[PDB]
């Protein structure tokens, strides 16, 4: 692992909710996990084709998203886990994420941003 630490996620459909989530960032994929030592992870995020932008946010500080380039309206490719264990294909279109600190930002997206392109 290259980088691993708790940021907030941003979810669900019509009201969406903050998640702290435990991201470990490894070769071209960012997964994360409700808790720190779970086997299996709640969502897997292959990051080729895929880029980073920070943005500004009502009520969390240190954001970024990951998103498709020109999107025309596309999801992003990622699996995620249910609460029944099945597996099913991940409904964001881009994933909007709160850092810590301003710091903490910066180095997950020099990480991430590291982590796209040599692959
Ligand atoms: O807990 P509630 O309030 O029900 O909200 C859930 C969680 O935020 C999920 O995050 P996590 O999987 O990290 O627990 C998220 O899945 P994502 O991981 O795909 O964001 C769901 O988004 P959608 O199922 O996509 O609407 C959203 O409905």
């Amino acid at each position: 692992p290259d980088r691993e630490g708790w940021l907030l996620k941003l979810g669900g459909g019509r009201v969406k909710t903050w998640k702290r989530r435990w991201f470990i960032l490894t070769d071209n994929c960012l997964y994360y996990f409700e808790y720190t030592t779970d086997k299996e992870p709640r969502g897997i995020i292959p990051l080729e084709n895929l880029s980073i932008r920070e943005v500004d946010d009502p009520r969390k500080p240190n954001c970024f998203e990951l998103y498709i380039p020109n999107n025309k309206g596309q999801l992003i490719k990622a699996c995620k886990t249910e609460a029944d264990g099945r597996v099913v294909e991940g409904n964001h279109m881009v994933y909007r994420i709160s850092a810590p600190t301003q710091e903490e930002k910066d180095e997950w997206i020099k990480s991430i941003q590291a982590a796209v392109s040599v692959d």
